[PDB]
């Protein structure tokens, strides 16, 4: 895929899906800004930007900047986001709005400042990083799940306030990833992995390819839907899970 001469803004950038999603623009050709609220790696291929996505007055200050300089804005990645685990009602009232704040807040404040772009220019893609708990319950995962729905939501009425500009807004809702989330056991066992085999009595299903996710495979799937090879996409939401959902 050729992204040379087009401009890519991808938040949570330090590390994790961002950060190979943002690698993998740059490898395309790609000028690539990343956004996140740390850069504690040694080494970051592209412009970066530190921003807390769920403090609406610093993206509007930073968004606002960036945008006076730029003609388009070629493709926006939303990949910013937390767990914070936990029964519904044994969740702190600090997680459950933090949760909220950054998992949805954080992009509905992207939009906000970007959209008017959008429009200006006339063309573009949005790709937005949700998760498989979007699509399915999850024990431990209530608010979680909740707050990756709601963004879902969002990007898809963005999806359709857009359409008329020619804009395409999708999705990518990863399953278990190499990166964040749960990737480390609570023993000293990851190896032959548990998530592969599933948790029965938590209605949880392992996954059916027999892996779970490397970041490549879902910064591909997001280089795809931010192309041209997917200009009749639009409002659609790739799982990429190994068929652990079944297709959900």
């Amino acid at each position: 895929l050729d992204f040379h001469g087009q401009t890519v803004w991808v938040t949570g950038a330090g590390k994790g899906i961002g950060y190979a999603t943002a690698l993998a623009f740059v490898e395309a050709g790609a000028n690539v800004t990343g956004f996140d609220l740390a850069f504690d790696g040694e080494g970051y291929p592209f412009a970066t930007e530190m921003l807390d996505v769920a403090d609406a007055d610093q993206v509007r200050d930073v968004c606002a900047r960036l945008l006076n300089d730029i003609e388009r804005l070629d493709v926006l990645v939303n990949a910013a986001g937390i767990l914070r685990m936990g029964a519904t009602d044994q969740l702190s009232a600090e997680d459950w709005q933090q949760t909220f704040a950054v998992n949805v807040g954080g992009a509905f404040n992207l939009f906000q400042q970007t959209m008017a772009q959008f429009r200006r220019q006339r063309g573009g893609a949005i790709v937005t990083v949700a998760s498989d708990a979007a699509h399915t319950p999850r024990i431990g995962m209530s608010a979680y799940g909740a707050s990756k729905a709601a963004l879902k939501s969002l990007a898809l009425t963005v999806g359709l306030e857009l359409a008329g500009s020619g804009v395409r807004c999708n999705l990518v809702s990863p399953g278990s990833t190499d990166t964040d989330m749960q990737r480390t056991l609570w023993v000293n066992e990851d190896a032959e992995q548990q998530r592969i085999r599933g948790f029965g009595e938590q209605f949880k299903l392992g996954i059916p390819l027999g892996k779970i996710a490397r970041p490549q495979e879902i910064a591909n799937t997001i280089l795809f839907l931010a192309s041209s090879h997917a200009s009749h996409i639009t409002l659609q939401d790739i799982v990429v899970d190994g068929g652990s959902t079944l297709g959900a």
